[PDB]
């Protein structure tokens, strides 16, 4: 865990430009465009910003770049007010990345109104300054990401972060899953676009632990986990669950993009020679299911159940192979 992926937990990564709570153009990890309501004008501000000619889409090198000018503004501002100054110096790092988290969210002016939780913080006090911290409007809009900032400046510790990750693959887990859907279905929302969901079983998963080990069964989750992010894009999000269930989030295609996405998954898990580097022929396939929002249903707790249903279907009719919500 680090500062990077503190902001893509709370902010999300997107690599085509999207509509924020207020509607203004953003893209990346947060990074405001404009509060103009021409597209065009936050497209021409993304070609300044990056240094080339995007037309609205960039690569996840060039988001992480903007990720650190933004995150090296911040603390040039933060160092240049004279509130937030004495309390930044005095903090270690993990309390600063909570720090540029909250200005990140809300700009600088409105964490120096913080008056209470920033002498709090200068003072080591971590506990009260974690009481005041949630008595904000902030708290009350917010209040699942203010817990977790809150938690790391009580703790000075990445915890509230690294309990959406999967220990064994490194994938999110399924914490992550109601974040990820809230956040890419309210932007899909805004803006008229699609999010897929993907659901994957493997094939015959026992069958690994059976004839290996479960240890290496370990081992094959943790490649195939490797597999997946290898089969799709920065911006999809990959989730472990449980035992041999993954799903796949798609962002920023459609209902044609799905059936590549799920296709290719499908192929690359058939194709695979897993643990081949120390010697194993391991060899499985997977049962995919998947649904379209807002094709197949508004609702995103349904086009769960969808999704899950479809792979389920595949599963009774013979595994190995791919199938959309009817
Ligand atoms: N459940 C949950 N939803 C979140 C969280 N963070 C962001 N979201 C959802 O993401 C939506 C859109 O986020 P933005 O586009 O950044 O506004 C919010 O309105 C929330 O509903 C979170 O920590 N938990
Ligand atoms: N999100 C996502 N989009 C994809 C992927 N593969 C293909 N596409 C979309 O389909 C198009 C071809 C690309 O321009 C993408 O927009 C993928 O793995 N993930
Ligand atoms: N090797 C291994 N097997 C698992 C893990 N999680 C679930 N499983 C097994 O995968 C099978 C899935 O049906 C079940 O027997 C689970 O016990 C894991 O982390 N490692
Ligand atoms: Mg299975």
């Amino acid at each position: 865990m680090n500062i990077f992926e503190m902001l893509r937990i709370d902010q999300g990564l997107r690599l085509k430009i999207y509509k924020d709570t207020e509607g203004y153009y953003t893209i990346g990890i947060g990074h405001l465009l404009t509060k103009s309501p021409s597209l065009n004008a936050a497209k021409s501000e993304l070609d300044k910003a990056i240094g080339r000619n995007t037309n609205g889409v960039i690569t996840k090198d060039e988001a992480e770049k903007l990720f650190n000018q933004d995150v090296d503004a911040a603390v040039r501002g933060i160092l240049r007010n004279a509130k937030l100054k004495p309390v930044y110096d005095s903090l270690d790092a993990v309390r600063r990345a909570a720090l540029i988290n909250m200005v990140f969210q809300m700009g600088e002016t409105g964490v120096a109104g913080f008056t209470n939780s920033l002498r709090m913080l200068q003072q080591k006090r971590w506990d009260e300054a974690a009481v005041n911290l949630a008595k904000s409007r902030w708290y009350n809009q917010t209040p699942n990401r203010a817990k977790r900032v809150i938690t790391t400046f009580r703790t000075g510790t990445w915890d509230a972060y690294g309990s959406y990750i999967d220990e064994l693959t490194g994938l999110f887990n399924y914490r992550y899953l109601d974040i990820s859907l809230d956040r890419e279905i309210k932007r899909a929302d805004r803006f008229g676009s699609t999010v897929s969901m993907i659901f994957i079983d493997l094939d015959f998963f026992k069958g690994v632990n059976d004839t290996h080990g479960h240890l290496v069964g370990s081992q094959v989750l943790n490649e195939m986990g490797m597999l997946l992010k290898k089969s799709v894009r920065e911006v999809d999000i990959v989730i472990r669950y449980g035992g041999d269930e993954f799903t796949v989030m798609l962002v920023e295609t459609g209902e044609k993009g799905a059936a590549t996405v799920a296709e290719r998954i499908r192929r690359s898990i058939e194709g695979h020679t897993f643990l081949a580097a120390e010697g194993f022929n391991i060899r499985l396939t997977a049962s995919l299911g998947y649904a379209c929002y807002p094709a197949d249903t508004q609702s995103k707790l349904e086009l769960l159940e969808l999704a899950d249903k479809a792979m389920y279907q595949g599963k009774e009719q013979g595994k190995n192979c791919v199938f959309r919500a009817t």
